[PDB]
């Protein structure tokens, strides 16, 4: 109630801007669109439909024939995480996303987040390298929690991306919505 598990457990916060594409791709830096790009739809055309544990989640990003990449870098000083902290507490960083597919053809998925210096150095880093993505059209999550980073992290560089495994024309690849990166005691 006045300790630092309590402030940071109330200060927790999607760090992430326009996780789903209600900005269309406002937000979002070093925006690669392979084959015909990104393209935001709405949920419910139907399909498998799942999202559930979420029904603000509207939209979706979906990619093309050629990867689309998106990344966004949070600068976690200005969220208002000290440089104390971050350096001593290295509080845990969550970052999650989700991805589905298409049903009459196949998706491939990549998720790489690193943790970076002031200057850009990679002091941490998650990578799924390229995921299947489910066949039958279901919603799947990813989570990475990183600790024990050690000092100097003052930035979060979030980027993923999506392709199809059939090389059409269109938007047959993965798509990718809900994504989060918070900081959590
Ligand atoms: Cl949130
Ligand atoms: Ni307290």
């Amino acid at each position: 109630g006045s300790h630092m598990f309590y402030f940071l457990s109330k200060r927790r916060r999607n760090l992430l801007r326009n996780p789903c594409g209600e900005e269309d791709l406002e937000g979002w830096s070093d925006v690669e669109h392979g084959g015909d790009g990104w393209k935001v739809e709405e949920l419910p055309g139907d399909g498998n439909v799942e999202f559930t544990q979420d029904d603000s989640v509207k939209k979706y990003f979906a990619s093309s024939f050629e990867w689309c990449r998106k990344a966004q870098v949070i600068d976690l000083q200005a969220e208002g995480y000290w440089e104390e902290l971050l350096d001593t507490t290295q509080p845990a960083i969550v970052v999650k996303d989700w991805y589905s597919g298409r049903t009459d053809a196949g998706s491939l998925y990549e998720l790489t987040v690193r943790l970076l210096s002031e200057n850009e150095d990679v002091l941490a880093e998650f990578a799924t390298g390229q995921v299947a993505v489910p066949e039958d059209g279901s919603w799947m999550e990813i989570s990475h929690t990183f600790i024990d980073y050690g000092p100097g992290v003052r930035f979060v560089r979030f980027e993923h991306g999506g392709q199809d495994s059939v090389y059409w024309k269109g938007w047959f690849g993965a798509r990718v919505t809900n994504s989060s990166v918070w900081v959590e005691p």
